[PDB]
């Protein structure tokens, strides 16, 4: 529309070509995944297990806690072993075992490498080959591979049942005792891990390469990168070095960065807040207490990797509050504490975008959304508390307990729950649009990039109930990561940047054309990236090698911002120098300028380091996967959603003043607690596990004899220092938003 | 010095540091290369070769032209195999064929799998663990080995000499018939292609990896990547991405791009011209008429390898001009020619440092340096054509003949009189600043950091003069690459960077201070990444695992301020607009922005996407490397040459307009030249043969079959379209500069 319709129809064009190859990948997702075989029927003509005994597997793992007990295809958590490359291991090596006592009467480590040689090629074509799927969809696997996988069954049932002799290994896996408890229930589970290896292991019919693309590394049966697997990564790396440099060309040609002066007023200060305003302060506590209670989980949840079922000293821990529960109320309250802060953000900006009134009932909607996020929160929590003890019966899992899919934990009941409560949050915020759209005389290209950030953001967790809990994995994870990185990634992102122009130049600090173009240009920049970005979460998920080298490609384009965003970094840091009014907005101002610190170091840096293909296919499910994580989230939406709500806070109850030293500690506090872990503990045991994982394979790096070395548990045991000064500076952070607030 | 001293420390600092560094890995290439054995003797006792034969053969080697004729350990030409690999697979697969004849009776190829693997695993044990040099300094190889070595001398006679069945692989490989006419000169250059076949595939006394790393890509041996190597790759990434963000942080902080108020009158135009800045007339056209013989030469190699010794229709070209020949004159005329374009702008700067008057016998001293470099080149290029044809007898070949060394070419004798050219150049230069340093008053710190720039320039070029014809290919490599690595792209971008800043402020388009402090700073970042950066050309040829992560790490840093380039490109071409005798200089601003754009795509991209060691394993020695070739070497240096000598043109002859419609045209025929033979011809070719390396293994990337498929055939033909139009923009520049200074 007017000067900006080029801009406009960029980004049409970027959203339209980007979601048709995101489309068109989720088709090839739905034909391609790794297909549940009909029947596994053994050589001789038993039937070992059928499609629906691994969905009835597939079902028990969720109602294990699937993905926040060790992992599956990659995904998941670090404690545990991936249980994929460990059953895939401990069945290749019982497979070997089993043919050397066969052929040379001896174990296959005490035969001539010559004799290992011969063992491990007719291993490959074992697995590789002879396993693929048969036209009437049935799998027909060899005597010996059925006693291998007999033989490794009692491990697995000591593991997630109770063994005494499997009991320190499961301390070690943080694991509960009796995780699964049911013997019916294990046995369908490890019909799911089967399944899981099996994938893993097989060429996919057509081709030389498996239906995970030969994740995970597995040296036994020849399981590395293929050739377009080093052959797009390059490719990434050309691309990104690439755009970066047009973009550095682009802003240094087509940006004069004009000065402008400043009002002698806060702007925003001189409307008077509305009542569903005030309503907010009960949304900027809820932010900084689901933080600190966020945190402490973290720290629980890290006592439980150094010690891996008992407290210092009552009744047991484990048994109600095992690492799994504790690890997703942990990674849920993140979810739910910095959507609770852009929720707030968007409240309070809604009334001032209506004129600074509401419209009919807007307060009572707050407290509606108010009290069904407190509905969603506590009965999300208590259905994963009552589905990890198995109080809950089992065929409620789904909807009631523990989906068992990481970020999407909570069941489908609160998760629909949620949807709701978002949409209602939509509705909050388009209705007091409304007014300024109808507006006449007035350019509303800002306000119509803020809207469909809105939109974005309120509609974009829809996608994550598109799979149900029979779904396959594949499908789930397409889905799930829809959600996870689209929704928050890209939506959040271009939903910051367009509040951040909207309010600067609501506040004078940047012109309405620079505002509008700056966000114009991101917002394509940002989804050109993201949207179809999201394939390299699905590399070694039974997608496809194009959707890897797609995912690849396109992701690498997401970095291009982020390395340059000190720009924006210095522009923000800048604003509060503007006016005696400016200071009163350094620490949102200094949140933000976090966030774009952070934004570099950990989305762009921490997440290229795991992007390409060829260093996520060994480093996948590894501990550089939490630096980024933790860098990623926190450094770029935690301190986001921190600053929005201290901003509102400020508006909220202007009498008060930010107290600048309890600030400062919990700013720095924050910061350096963040580089401290990366740097002392989590970056370490990254790089320790990426050694193990190139050199011996996945299995090893993440098996119990190697995490439990000296220097990996001390790494561990370290982390506590710079989680302690964490904790600190988010403690100092939510005293000063309670104090301004109440 | 003053405001200074601490970019002066840094600089200090990171100079001290960076060479130390070097130096040390130095002292680890001359006490770690593959050694040469003293014997190399049959299990049966009988000698195969000595030291001294290996030694031999490498002079033979130089004889033919080294490295203008195919590659050894992966530096050299691309038309030819590299003949370590090459001889790697062919001796591999003879040990395979007899091997597999004395075991199981059949070829290796007619035997099953099994059988295969253990054929394999023998040949690995053998190569890589029983040939390791003994204490005595003898390596033992086994009769199979022996009787392997002398099935495949005659391919490589037939090769190296005028055998009629190998007159077809003669012409696709480009060589001339008899490249090598003695059979005894043959059969020792064939002993020191088996030694660095042996050291290729030998595994280091005390490591698992062999002496070069692993390379080349060779399956049969599990040649292959080493764990560290895939680390240190990722690490380089991870500083590479890190330095830019943080780079871009400290550029948006620490610079405020203040406005400077242009004078009404050029400062340049208003000094008077001394004798001898009119005596470089001749120098601008040096310049440009090596320019335009240099890419001729291009054109006429690059016929080469699509006809390999055969023109278009007189005598036989290929006897007396063959490709090896037009290579090296095309490769030592870009350096000539980029080297005489920097001289001439150092030889015009100096007088008005000195006040705008010549010391005594300054212009004697140009002339006389015009007629040095003018006897080099010539006498450098004779030498070349009687060393092709054997004319000239081997014991003259290292001081009068050709190397056989690439960008050292040259006869030791002419590069030992290229280096006095070069400190005679230095003297006058100095002799030049030393009135403007005992000026009192001035701050000369801008003069100190670009006199130290003249002296790095004017010295570092004596590392070529420290290895021998007999020194140890690793040590030769390693003073080698001192010069074309350091000396080109470090001292050359110091002294560009340097003589901006001197010349820009000269003419009053930026500060003193900003100029100095800029240029310091720059300096600083350049050599922290170049000095010890120069290791990533010593990956493979026979230097340790941590040269390697050395030079990954520190190469990485060298991208960093490239892709950043678009402020310098801004900057330059807006000094253009500033007055209307500024735009009398639009054009070599024009080319400095070019230079910026091509120091950023070609340096930055496409020098990282062989970077890595990952990469590079597989890459080194195929066709990326040419690309990368072009577009630095021209695009940063050629067009750097070019704006300096068009720059002196418009201040020798003031009253000649730049006819901007001709200029237009060379302009953007040159990058669009450059372009369009990266895009169209020479990328996709690296791209195929990279596919091909890491599929196969190096030697089929290489081979004579597939450099000849139709499809490599067709796009070596397509160049010639974007050769032609590079050849246009060419002859346009260097006939607008011929039209000024004459
Ligand atoms: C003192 C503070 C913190 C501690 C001690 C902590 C600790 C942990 C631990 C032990 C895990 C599980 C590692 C495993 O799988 O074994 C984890 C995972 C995770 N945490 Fe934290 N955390 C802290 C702060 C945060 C914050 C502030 C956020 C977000 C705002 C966050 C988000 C996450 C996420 C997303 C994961 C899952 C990462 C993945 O699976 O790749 N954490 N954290
Ligand atoms: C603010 C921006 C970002 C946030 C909040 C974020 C968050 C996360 C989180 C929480 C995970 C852990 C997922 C899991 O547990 O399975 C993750 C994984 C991942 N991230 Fe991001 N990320 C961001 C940007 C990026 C960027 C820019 C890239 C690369 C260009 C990237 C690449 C990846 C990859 C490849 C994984 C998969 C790791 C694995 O499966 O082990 N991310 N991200
Ligand atoms: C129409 C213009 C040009 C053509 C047709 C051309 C063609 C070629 C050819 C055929 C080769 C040898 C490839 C092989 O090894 O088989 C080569 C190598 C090379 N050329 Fe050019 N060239 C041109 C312009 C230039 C310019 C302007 C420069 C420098 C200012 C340059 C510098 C080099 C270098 C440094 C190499 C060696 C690269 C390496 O070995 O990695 N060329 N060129
Ligand atoms: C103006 C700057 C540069 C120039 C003029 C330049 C020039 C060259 C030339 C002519 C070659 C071919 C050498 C040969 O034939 O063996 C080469 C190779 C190479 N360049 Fe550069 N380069 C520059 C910057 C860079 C940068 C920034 C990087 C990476 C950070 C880099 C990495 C490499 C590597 C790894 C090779 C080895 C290729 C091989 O052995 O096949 N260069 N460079
Ligand atoms: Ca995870
Ligand atoms: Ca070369
Ligand atoms: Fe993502
Ligand atoms: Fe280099």
């Amino acid at each position: 529309m007017g000067q900006y319709k080029k801009l406009w129809y960029l980004l049409f064009a970027v959203l339209a070509v980007c979601f048709t190859i995101l489309g068109y990948m989720g088709s090839e997702v739905y034909k391609k995944a790794p297909p549940y075989p009909e029947q596994v029927v053994s050589a001789s003509g038993k039937v070992l297990m059928a499609k629906d005994d691994i969905l009835a597997g597939q079902s028990a793992w969720q109602t294990t806690g699937g993905m926040e007990v060790g992992s599956v295809l990659g995904h998941g958590a670090y404690q545990a072993p991936d249980w994929t490359a460990d059953w895939l291991h401990r069945e290749l090596s019982a497979w070997l075992d089993l043919t050397a006592q066969q052929t040379y009467g001896k174990k296959f480590d005490e035969v001539s490498p010559e004799e290992q040689a011969v063992l491990k090629t007719r291993l490959a074509d074992e697995y590789r080959n002879q396993s693929r799927i048969k036209e009437d969809g049935s799998v027909v696997i060899s005597d010996t591979r059925v006693k291998a996988i007999e033989s490794i069954l009692p491990y697995y049932h000591g593991v997630y049942g109770d063994d005494p002799a499997l009991q320190t290994t499961r301390e070690h896996f943080a694991m509960k005792n009796n995780t699964l408890p049911s013997q019916e229930a294990r046995e369908k589970l490890f019909d799911f891990f089967f399944w899981t290896s099996w994938s893993a292991s097989t060429n996919r019919p057509d081709e030389t390469f498996t239906y995970t693309n030969n994740w995970p590394h597995e040296p036994l049966i020849n399981n590395v990168p293929t050739t377009e697997n080093y052959m797009w990564s390059f490719t990434s790396v050309v691309l990104l070095l690439m755009g970066i440099g047009l973009l550095m060309w682009g802003y240094s040609f087509l940006t004069k960065h004009e000065e402008v002066e400043v009002p002698t007023e806060d702007p925003i200060s001189k409307v008077q807040l509305t009542p569903s305003q005030k309503a907010l302060g009960k949304y900027v506590f809820l932010t900084v207490a689901l933080f600190v209670v966020q945190v402490l989980l973290g720290g629980l949840t890290a006592h439980y990797t150094v010690e891996g079922q008992g407290f210092y000293g009552g009744f047991e821990m484990s048994d109600w509050f095992p690492y799994a529960l504790t690890r997703t109320w942990h990674i849920q309250s993140a979810i739910f504490w910095i959507a609770t802060g852009f929720l707030t953000a968007g409240l309070f900006l809604a009334p001032i975008v209506n004129g600074g009134k509401d419209p009919k009932f807007q307060r009572a909607g707050v407290n509606f959304l108010y009290i069904a996020l407190f509905i969603v929160v506590g009965g999300s929590y208590a259905g994963n508390f009552f589905a990890l003890t198995h109080i809950l019966p089992p065929e409620f899992n789904f909807w009631f307990g523990h989906q068992g899919y990481e970020y999407l934990d909570l069941g489908r009941f609160w998760q629909l729950l949620l949807m709701v409560g978002l949409l209602l949050w939509l509705f909050l915020m388009l209705r007091c649009t409304v007014s300024a759209f109808k507006e006449k005389g007035v350019d509303k290209n800002l306000l119509a990039i803020f809207v469909a950030s809105m939109v974005g953001v309120g509609v974009f967790y829809a996608p994550g109930l598109f799979y149900g809990e029979k779904s396959p994995i594949a499908v789930m994870e397409y889905w799930r990561w829809w959600v996870v990185h689209l929704w928050v990634e890209g939506f959040f992102e271009v939903f910051a940047t367009a509040a951040f122009a909207f309010v600067f130049y609501n506040m004078g600090f940047v012109r309405r054309s620079t505002a509008t173009a700056s966000t114009l240009a991101a917002a394509a920049i940002f989804m050109l990236g993201g949207v179809p970005g999201t394939l390299h979460h699905l590399y070694f998920s039974g997608s496809t090698s194009a959707s890897m080298a797609i995912g690849a490609c396109f992701s690498a384009l997401e970095v291009v911002p982020l390395v340059l965003l000190g720009r924006e970094a210095y522009e923000h840091w800048s604003y509060q120098h503007l006016s005696e009014w400016a200071k009163r907005l350094r620490w949102p101002l200094m949140c933000f300028v976090a966030v774009a610190f952070w934004n570099m170091i950990g989305a762009g840096v921490f997440g290229f380091l795991i992007n390409p293909p060829i260093s996520l296919f060994y480093i996948q499910g590894l501990n550089t996967s939490a630096v980024h994580a933790h860098a990623a989230l926190f450094g770029v939406y935690g301190f986001l959603a921190l600053g929005f709500v201290l901003l509102v806070a400020r508006y909220l109850k202007p009498n008060v003043q930010f107290d600048d030293k309890l600030m400062t500690w919990g700013f720095w506090l924050l910061n350096g607690g963040l580089v401290g872990m990366i740097a002392i503990s989590l970056l370490p045991v990254g790089v320790i596990q990426a050694y193990a994982s190139i050199t011996h394979g996945l299995w090893y790096a993440r098996s119990e004899e190697f995490l439990q070395m000296e220097i990996l548990d001390t790494l561990r045991w370290v982390r506590t220092a710079a989680d302690l000064i964490f904790i600190g500076g988010a403690i100092c952070v939510a005293i000063q938003a309670t104090k301004i607030v109440f």
